[PDB]
């Protein structure tokens, strides 16, 4: 039981984009740019759906660096992130309903304003290393279990 979801972060040499979340699951935390996985599209063509829905970018390409599952206790079905990183995206990102877009300097996360699990896997999409994570969560703030590798093919 699991469902696909996509996270886009764009990642340039001196900053990372996120988006205050505004409305809906985990409003009030910085995100990357991501959703479900609709039928009829491909994972990497929900992803650039995603953020151009989010904040208006269109990217050339997308990376695939990690792949996050998440499970949170008394839901059936698990999250199975597919995250991707791009480095040049075309536009300049506005904000959305969904999403108010904010870039930040790579020693200035606020980690402690983004979701629990960030703190462990976002530094290794920081170092550009490619990724396997899992994580228990009883509800949006406690994490019961994890695993987090490296992996030479996402
Ligand atoms: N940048 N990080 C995210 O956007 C992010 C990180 N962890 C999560 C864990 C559970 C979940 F439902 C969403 C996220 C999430 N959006």
């Amino acid at each position: 039981a699991s469902r696909l979801y996509t996270l886009v972060l764009v990642l340039q040499p001196q900053r990372v984009l996120l988006g205050m979340k505004k409305r809906g699951f985990g409003a009030g935390r910085w995100n990357g740019f991501g959703g479900k996985v609709q039928e009829g599209e491909t994972i990497e063509d929900g992803a650039r759906r995603e953020l151009q829905e989010e904040s208006g970018l269109t990217v050339d390409a997308l990376h695939k660096v990690g792949q996050i599952v998440f499970e949170f206790v008394g839901e059936p079905e698990l999250m199975d992130v597919h995250v991707f990183c791009t480095d040049s995206i075309q536009g300049t990102p506005v904000e959305s309903d969904e999403m108010r877009p904010c870039w930040f300097q790579l020693d200035q996360i606020p980690f402690k304003d983004m979701w629990p699990d960030d703190s462990y896997w976002f530094p290794l999409l920081l170092q550009k290393k490619k990724f396997h994570g899992y994580f228990k969560f009883q509800g949006q703030d406690t994490i019961l279990d994890y695993t987090l590798r490296e992996v030479d093919t996402v």
